[PDB]
């Protein structure tokens, strides 16, 4: 992902909370 969401991507990464 590229964001702070709460479900990672890969490293210390994250989606976003769209909807």
């Amino acid at each position: 992902g590229l964001s702070q969401g709460v479900e990672p991507d890969i490293g210390q990464t994250y989606f976003e909370e769209s909807r």
